[PDB]
């Protein structure tokens, strides 16, 4: 039991397609900050908890699958809801969170902090933290910016280092003082620009789709990568105003080097795609989805992939990446783009052992 | 009506599987001379909710969720055509699939209900009932008709607009339906929006000021600060820069004219709502957009939300006001001073007679 000597605590990722139970042990340094944390514990469960209906028999049927085997418990518990939440108004969310309130409540083998659906801010700036975090780049003033990007289901986060300025919205900026260092970081969610809600706009696009596939309206797909992906800008520009918000920081405010977290990470490493070194190029994954999936018969490559359940979406989801990266942030299709490999499990929750505030 | 009207009519249950809901309802109908229903009566209704695409498809789940639809009706040894909207068209064919295959199964595993079809229909199917079942309530169908008569279905995912059009041979024939009912011919244009339905498209919009009452707590953690023009602009991009829905319909109805519009779904729900003005249930858009902007744009949420505790939706009205006029003006063209019926919501009007007729 890491837990007898060492502090512990629990963090839920409450996201829009499953919440994951992480349990980190850390120590903590002269001013009381973690270090060495450690993940002793993860579970992940579908799906999203604002999918599923806010009564009290199947809260506990949901709460009882993420928690009860955990190999540890009575520690402190945070359940942080992001984009699946937002998309309810707080009345409707409520119904959710006193539900969750009495599971808690009635049980003893957790004790619950927090409960509560965060800001995409706060979601960013714990991307932030939680990648910085595994890089190592946090103990030390960095001469290289580290720029972040979380490709959610329901929303979409960015996050990068810019000075403190009187000019943006104070929601957008996030000072923080970590290991004796002052960082100052700009940060934004896009909500409806996540991967699922997205695809909701773009499913009777025939060029977002490989050939002959069945569009719900009865069409065909023609799978074009760069038609799709001039679609998909149309929502992050004309609609979002992406690239008006964020470009002209952006160019201000150099990020040297890209990671990205979320589901990219699963698109990037799928047996369609190929990629060395965890990481990407916009223009590569681009080619790579027209190539293999928006160009192909599609009764013929379902065939070949038989087990995919996700490989009908490629043709879209390589286009919208890029559209995202490309025509909404202005990052260079030529930009290396780091990749976490998903068997780390890596989300932002690291980032709330580091940032108990909100 | 009589006690037992299925001892005394043929009878047939049609199941409107919407993205919000399911809604079950059984007629009784007559046939006239070539065996088309005629006299057609609801006389059971149902709605249950959520959505049936929400759910998780498994035989533990369909079961529950299939007996709470189906259990306490008053009859059940009838066809039964259960057929799913844009809810389940959001979903890929192989997901689709696992609900099918465990409803399948469920009806297989009793011996009342006779299943004669379960299935994902198309927004064009869907909009071609919508006009079957507006026209059918209007006692429009029997006769050749003086005025064109266009439909819109205001749903949760899709919305459907419906109207006659002489066939085109330069135009979908997705997009067109020739049907011979009642002994007379009609030619259909129909078309489905997937996306621009009122909850997938507000997902759009949750982040926007101009679309909430001042003082509205965002999602991002900003407040509303309510402006319908500006809210209804954002979402005529949607509707045109990313959707071509003025591009697709307006060309059309500038050559067809609609001389009455009907709408049914959602916005008969807004447009009942006392705060607005609204006689004889119809609207125009240009009274919905500047009712939407003063009476719930303009004004201070906690006020709004103390003052309307029976509206579950009240906190979107400013973008629904505001959405209604992008998708009805800036999209399909429809003049701001142009009526536009409503079905009274105490009807729970739906779609589904159309399949009574159709089938
Ligand atoms: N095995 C997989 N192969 C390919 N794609 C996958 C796979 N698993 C998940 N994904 C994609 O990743 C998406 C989920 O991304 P994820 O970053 O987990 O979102 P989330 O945190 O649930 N949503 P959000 O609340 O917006 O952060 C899913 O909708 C899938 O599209
Ligand atoms: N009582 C009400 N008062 C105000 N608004 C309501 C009310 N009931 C429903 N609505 C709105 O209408 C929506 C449901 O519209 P509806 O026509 O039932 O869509 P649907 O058929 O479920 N979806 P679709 O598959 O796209 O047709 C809800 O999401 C609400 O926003
Ligand atoms: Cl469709
Ligand atoms: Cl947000
Ligand atoms: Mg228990
Ligand atoms: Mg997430
Ligand atoms: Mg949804
Ligand atoms: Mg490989
Ligand atoms: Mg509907």
């Amino acid at each position: 039991n890491p837990c007898e000597k060492h502090s512990c605590i629990a963090v839920i990722d409450a996201g829009s397609t499953g919440s994951r139970l992480h349990i980190y042990s850390y120590d903590t340094d002269d001013t009381n900050t973690p270090i060495h944390i450690e993940e002793i514990w993860n579970k992940k469960i579908k799906p999203g908890f604002a999918s599923i209906q806010p009564n009290s028999v199947t809260i506990d049927a949901y709460l009882t699958m993420l928690l009860a085997d955990a190999p540890i418990h009575n520690i402190p518990v945070y359940f942080y809801a992001t984009a699946g939440m937002r998309l309810l108004p707080q009345s409707q969310q409520k119904k959710y969170y006193d539900e969750l309130d009495y599971w808690f409540r009635q049980q003893s083998q957790w004790q619950l902090v927090e409960a509560k659906t965060i800001t995409g801010n706060d979601e960013a700036l714990f991307d932030w933290l939680a990648v910085n975090y595994k890089l190592d780049t946090l103990k030390s003033v960095q001469n290289k910016s580290v720029g972040v990007m979380d490709m959610g289901g329901a929303s979409v986060e960015i996050v990068f280092p810019m000075p403190k300025n009187a000019e943006i919205s104070k929601h957008n900026q996030v000072e923080l003082n970590i290991y004796g260092q002052n960082i100052n970081l700009y940060v934004h969610s896009f909500l409806g620009l996540g991967q699922t809600e997205m695809s909701h706009q773009f499913l009777n696009s025939p060029s977002c789709f490989a050939n002959d596939y069945p569009l719900p309206d009865g069409e065909s797909g023609q799978g074009n990568a760069p038609s799709c992906k001039e679609e998909v800008t149309s929502l992050m520009n004309s609609v979002h105003k992406v690239n008006q918000q964020i470009q002209p920081l952006l160019a201000l405010n150099p990020v040297n080097e890209w990671y990205s977290i979320g589901g990219i990470s699963n698109l990037a490493s799928s047996q369609l795609f190929h990629f060395e070194n965890s990481e990407l190029t916009n223009q590569s994954l681009l080619q790579q989805g027209d190539n293999q999936i928006c160009h192909q018969q599609w009764d013929i490559l379902n065939g070949q992939y038989p087990d995919d359940e996700y490989l009908y979406q490629y043709c879209l989801l390589s286009s919208y990446y890029y559209a995202l990266m490309v025509d909404g942030y202005g990052i260079n299709p030529n930009q290396t783009i780091h990749y976490i490999p998903p068997e780390q499990n890596l989300d932002w929750t690291i980032g709330v052992v580091l940032h108990r505030a909100l």
